[PDB]
């Protein structure tokens, strides 16, 4: 089999001419030539079967990505694995090759207002579809927004995604969270498990702020730093917003803080389009019940040159896991991954 760095990358015969892109905790990514479609693609080698958590994340993401079909959500083109469960040690996922991501773009490039508007429209268009299926992404951030050389944008990395569950969203103060710190909504640190759609709208707001300035708006170094950043811009919550927080430890922590007044957005972003700032204000609302929903955001005047609800599809049915993937042994998960990937076998 073809080899890359130390490692076997056995994807022949359809895929040849491999080049290293990167590695991570989650596997190795290469580009390759697709001899069938005569284009270069991206392939990720995943080796998850020894670890129950890695199996869960892998199965969840495959199921979601195979079910969704939308221009602004990355798709799975092909999945390569051994013909038998006994011989399957790795899985290779094939996706369209996307040249860059919004994280890399922001590090290196000034965005025009026209690009900011188009990027935001595409994010919200994709998010409308995701939310319409009753799924929450939960880890929206610039590195999970892939771009090609014509600025087509695709949302990726659904490893932390969950079905919405408003009724079970409550929890106590300082509950652990897994998603990326700077893009976590305030309520995560206070009283929320992140099981409602409002947590994704917050993240989009953060992304919009970062596009306007090229830097993260709330770059907290740990928990109460993440909050004290937020409150230094938004100002101290009103009595009405605190009355929403029934848990005493969370409410009394917020009452213990010195008063902060709101910093107006136009002082932070003097070059920004006023319509962009109005929409930003509505996404970065402290109280999640007052936060704008995705459809209202698409209908906002900032996006009027793109808004077309007839070209902003919704899912044909809500999404549900046929099982709870938390309590299954890794051997059962291996079998399920085998079964889900069978449709790509010759
Ligand atoms: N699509 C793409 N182009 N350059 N980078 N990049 N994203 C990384 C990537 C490439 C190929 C396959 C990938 O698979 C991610 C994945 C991992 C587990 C389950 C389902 C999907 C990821």
């Amino acid at each position: 089999p073809e080899m890359v760095r130390g490692q076997v990358f056995d994807v022949g015969p359809r895929y040849t001419n491999l080049s290293y892109i990167g590695e991570g905790a989650y596997g190795m990514v290469c580009s390759a030539y697709d001899n069938l479609n005569k284009v270069r693609v991206a392939i990720k080698k995943i080796s998850p079967f020894e670890h129950q958590t890695y199996c869960q994340r892998t199965l969840r993401e495959i199921k979601i990505l195979l079910r969704f079909r939308h221009e602004n959500i990355i798709g799975i083109n092909d999945i390569i694995r051994a013909p038998t469960i006994e011989q399957m040690k790795d899985v290779y996922i094939v996706q369209d090759l996307m040249e860059t991501d919004l994280y890399k773009l922001l590090k290196t490039q000034h965005l025009s207002n026209d690009h900011i508007c188009y990027f935001l429209y595409q994010i919200l268009r994709g998010l409308k579809y995701i939310h319409s299926a009753n799924v929450l992404h939960r880890d929206l951030k610039p590195s999970n927004l892939l771009l090609n050389t014509t600025c087509d944008l695709k949302i990726c990395d659904f490893g932390l995604a969950r079905v919405a569950d408003p009724d079970h969203d409550h929890t106590g103060f300082l509950t652990e969270y897994v998603a990326t710190r700077w893009y976590r909504a305030p309520e995560i640190m206070l009283n929320s498990k992140g099981y409602t759609k409002s947590i994704d709208i917050w993240s989009v707001g953060c992304i919009l702020a970062e596009m306007l300035s090229n830097r993260p708006i709330f770059p907290g170094k740990h928990y109460l730093d993440q909050l004290n950043h937020i409150l230094g811009i938004l100002g101290s919550p009103s009595q009405e917003d605190l009355n929403c927080i029934i848990n005493l430890k969370a409410r009394n922590y917020l009452l213990s803080l010195p008063h902060k007044n709101k910093v107006p957005w136009n002082r932070l972003f003097p070059n920004a389009d006023s319509k962009a700032l109005d929409l930003l204000d509505k996404m970065l609302t402290f109280n999640p019940h007052k936060r704008i929903e995705v459809e209202q955001a698409l209908a906002h005047p900032y996006l009027e040159q793109y808004y077309d609800p007839s070209d902003e599809p919704i899912a044909e049915a809500p999404f549900k896991f046929d099982m709870e993937l938390d309590d299954l042994p890794k051997e059962k998960l291996k079998e399920l991954i085998f079964e889900e990937t069978a449709r790509f076998q010759p």
